[PDB]
């Protein structure tokens, strides 16, 4: 049972290790002092195995900072960490066509170039919310103008057309990191879109799942990608809509989304063989042909975190205390580095190691510590409210 | 170690595992009498996850047939076979501008197309061998045209430039393989020169290495994706080494590179722990980021199968009848099903199941019934010469 007291010891777990294992682990060492932006691609030991820049991870990390700086502490070194991301972005990231790189060399040379536009969607809630901490007017400038150019190509855009979940999660996490730092007024307005999508398309109740990929009627895509299930980016997204149900004054229909999400694949990602969120599933139990599908990622587990925890607060259901429980204890005991800090990104199935490095061109310092300042801050709300 | 009578039992299994396990897996079941084509994404069991047709393993499917046929026995039902592949390749797997497709649905409707030559090559080496085959003068004289664009795009193939080892060794074994069945006037001086790019520019004898990926000049580019090797690739190219070698009266320079290319891929490759060739190496033995690096796929064993023994064959060091035997057993005993017959595709790194699929957008009938085609073959050359 998750008692007042269960619930304060877990508020100053989480603000223990943000503060001091988690954030220090990156911070200040990873400021690029000589070209600015972030060397985060670390091993287990904090030695760098790369100096290339991840540009959807500079962005993550300079909103990191900025949101750390606007609801932990202060602290000036975080406010220039911030900065340092920031400038960087302009300075390098973005090819002469208007859109962002996606990987580019420590100094700013660009290395890859995707057709999405994700490395967007990351510079605006890093704009946002350095806007916020410094008061920088171009800033905010920026972020509302790059967030009007993801509308646009959200909008805007093979024989097989499929319309993915990413799109409107990711939309509606970066209108919600931008109401929440400077504001903006189409924000309300296209979350409710999102979210709107995310349930006529993706949400299937009658085979309790949610989708990744659906065909642009919403009906599932029988083939091997379309049957392709990610547990972990779909409770990502129930969060998100419960934390939407929470800003309005949770809304019993959002809660019903987000828990519904949670519950639907919850049942599908947790592996009861071993414990854990499987990375991939099949819609329809086949043989799911992505390599590491059974593999137990970071992010997954940081997000069914927030998820449970979140939804536990909300609904006082116990079930989502049980599955905290759970999914808390499995991740801390087999991805926290104890010795140097931090978590590895990468377990087999069976929740041994598979690799040791700690930040690559998907890892950074964003999901986890993402989780543990969004758990803390969240249960100090609740508390202060019992 | 292994005795003539040895070797001629190691003849019966592969000639019987491949005549009467492997290739009725496949077919003639596999064959797409409604449309054309093979049908090949399969379960354990035989039945589909997917009606979809990946081109390069409709061209890789054709060749075999077309090479069983003229090899083995001229069953008319594998010449029907081969002429079903290549049909569908003509009728729906060429673009307008005149590339070919890499994905398609059951009834030939483009899915994905990739700038990649290399669905090319696999339909130069099946026009050929169904050439041969047929007698068909239009795919002997395709196979020709095709071969010069692929060598046309060889020659040309972005701050950090890089060249693979798969050009040169892809285009070598299509040369090969024109060689060995129409017969084309510029097989041997091309694979002159793709050997000597192997040679100069990827084998790296100072600190016992092959690169997948190097910088222009041949430097190592120390960044993740320049460090990352694949062993299996490697003992790949190594054996299309081997074979030019005795094409080339047993060339003693041609033999040595095979060998050390083998040697040193074997050390980097061998898993010492748990048996089997690892997917993925670092050639500074940093942690290697893609995800499956240590997993145990078929077609890495399937190679290195081949390479032993051909090694072993050609030069009667003791040494490669003892890896031979070690990874011939290990992948028999861990991919092989006895149930259902072929191969599992994919293991964890200890040599556990990952999932059951025989067939999808990647694993076909050609690694394995190449290998165990290839190894019978070459005993039954051997031992009729001892
Ligand atoms: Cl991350
Ligand atoms: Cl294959």
């Amino acid at each position: 049972e998750y008692t007042l007291e269960k619930l304060k010891d877990l508020q100053g777990f989480y603000q223990k290790q943000l503060l001091d294992d988690t954030v220090p682990f990156w911070f200040p060492r990873s400021i690029d002092r000589e070209f600015g932006g972030y060397l985060l691609m670390r091993d287990q030991d904090g030695s760098l195995i790369d100096d290339d820049k991840a540009v959807w991870i500079q962005g993550r990390a300079a909103w990191l900072l900025s949101t750390l700086y606007n609801t932990v502490e202060q602290k000036q070194e975080w406010l220039d960490g911030a900065k340092s991301g920031i400038d960087f972005l302009n300075r390098h990231c973005f090819d002469t066509d208007g859109q962002m790189f996606f990987h580019v060399t420590r100094d700013g040379q660009p290395i890859r170039k995707r057709r999405y536009y994700f490395s967007e969607t990351f510079a605006v809630i890093a704009n946002a919310a350095y806007a916020k901490a410094s008061g920088d007017e171009a800033a905010a400038k920026q972020a509302r103008y790059l967030f009007g150019k993801c509308i646009e190509y959200s909008t805007n855009p093979g024989t097989r057309p499929a319309k993915g979940i990413g799109v409107p999660m990711i939309m509606m996490n970066t209108a919600q990191q931008l109401r929440e730092t400077i504001g903006d007024p189409r924000c309300d307005e296209w979350i409710d879109k999102w979210i709107n999508e995310i349930e006529t398309y993706f949400v299937k109740d009658d085979i309790r799942c949610v989708m990744e990929q659906v065909a642009p009627d919403g009906s599932i895509i029988d083939h091997i990608d379309g049957r392709t299930l990610n547990p972990g980016h779909a409770i990502e997204g129930a969060w998100f809509i419960l934390h939407e149900a929470k800003y309005r004054n949770n809304d019993p229909r959002l809660i019903k989304l987000g828990c519904k999400m949670l519950d639907y694949m919850w049942d599908r990602g947790w592996d009861k063989e071993h414990g854990g969120i499987l990375y991939f599933r099949d819609v329809y139990n086949k043989p799911v042909q992505e390599y590491w599908q059974d593999m137990k990622f970071w992010w997954p587990h940081n997000e069914v975190i927030i998820a449970t925890l979140l939804a536990y607060t909300i609904t006082g259901e116990e079930k989502y205390a049980q599955w905290h429980k759970l999914v808390h204890e499995y991740a801390y005991q087999h991805f926290h580095d104890a010795a140097n800090g931090e978590w590895f990104g990468y377990l087999h199935k069976d929740g041994t190691l598979a690799q040791t490095a700690k930040g690559n061109l998907f890892k950074g310092p964003f999901h986890l510590p993402r989780q543990e300042w969004y758990c803390m801050t969240l249960l100090n709300e609740y508390l202060q409210q019992s």
